[PDB]
């Protein structure tokens, strides 16, 4: 392990606004928040360049009684057995379901999976979260 | 004063990767890049959400062997039994875990809960997704 | 009459496997084996559970392309929003899915809910696990 | 597809008790219930002989604040990344957690995993459910 210390200059008003926000959110300090920003930036780049394995979640909401969304979802997912690990389903109300799908694999593959799921007519709301396997981070 | 100068300490591996990336992008120095990361962060954390009823997911990744993240995560979650429905956990490798927490409640409280989770020491990365179970 | 004779139809693949197994065990005929399976079933479904508060899991496996199991499963689950907390789903192969439903409520109602799920046409196999969140 | 029809003789009182039970449970008919029994019997045998892949779930309940059960559980599970697919956790009350682990792999391996998890001091209740990948059934 090796820690590298360096200085940076940030616009004063920007910094002031930043400190006010992270405190409200709950961060213990500015250094921790900035390191978090740097990790986030690196994770995003990981989804852009390379073929390294990434991980993510796809959250969707739908009415299971509407059309054939339920069948369509299953068929799409079973087509990607290698990337989809598992999914959590919560029955919101008599008609609405919330489902979150955990995926692991190549970035381009996962983004296509999200495209197909989110573009389904029955899917009302949805969002792909791009994150990491943590293997290459800390 | 227009600029405030201060120092920060970062693991070398993490800094090497950061330097490589910002060099490719064409940034002239670390301060420009971090300034931009800070601005984007402020913008994302300024958007209003309201107080309606929302259902969401909080995705997080961490090394379960680091500090006390595992204990902190549980204690924090067990404080909000009413909003936290369930959580899914996937063991990525020997040390890393990915967890997805499903929540429901008033947008205001959900956002606050997510902030505490995502800012816990030990959490390497994470994102909140809030949605209204209503119509598209 | 001591014995009641009746017929049943079974896919040949399933029957071949059954025949192979009971032959190894030393059963003389299919009726002896099925008689034993029926007796064990009655015994397991006669044990009392009470009416205390329990938390459980219902594990099921099915071919999502068979009949209307997927629709039936959802409709049935959405009728008991109060007892069903969440469900985990794992896509085993092109057709088969494994699902685990977490429930909480009065032992009596939980057992009844599990029975309806496990007896739905299309469900290949499944088991209920009830426990009291109390002390060992 | 081929259906084979055959007759069987069951003790009359046993059969009567059986019909009464399956109706109460919700089965549409005796044939369906018996085929279910046969599938169950085959699945159990699958866990006894062979090396064929099986699937199961391990349900446990524990107080996360008690001793080191939480850390012990994670360490054990991360030791079997190949068999454990994912897990669902529900916070029961301020102190008690309910967790269900989905596993897939060889029978002997999964039973050992259950042994280790269930034998933990902090685990108050628990049960391994032996089921199938469905691949070899219908
Ligand atoms: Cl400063
Ligand atoms: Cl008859
Ligand atoms: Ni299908
Ligand atoms: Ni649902
Ligand atoms: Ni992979
Ligand atoms: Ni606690
Ligand atoms: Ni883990
Ligand atoms: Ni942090
Ligand atoms: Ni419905
Ligand atoms: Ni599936
Ligand atoms: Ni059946
Ligand atoms: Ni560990
Ligand atoms: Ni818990
Ligand atoms: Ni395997």
């Amino acid at each position: 392990m090796e820690l590298i210390r360096f200085s940076i200059s940030i616009p004063s008003k920007l910094l002031e606004k930043f400190d006010q926000i992270i405190e409200e959110i709950g961060y213990e300090n500015r250094s921790e928040a900035i390191r978090d920003l740097i990790r986030d930036f690196i994770i995003r780049h990981e989804w852009e360049v390379g073929n390294e394995e990434v991980a993510g979640t796809i959250t969707i909401v739908y009415n299971h009684d509407e059309g054939d969304v339920v069948k369509a979802l299953l068929d799409l997912q079973h087509e990607y057995l290698d990337e989809i690990i598992s999914s959590l389903h919560v029955h919101m109300d008599e008609h609405n379901c919330l489902e979150v799908i955990v995926v692991k694999g190549e970035a381009k593959k996962i983004k296509m999976i999200a495209d197909k799921l989110l573009s389904l007519k029955g899917v009302k709301h949805g969002k792909l979260v791009m994150t990491s396997t943590g293997k290459e981070l800390v």
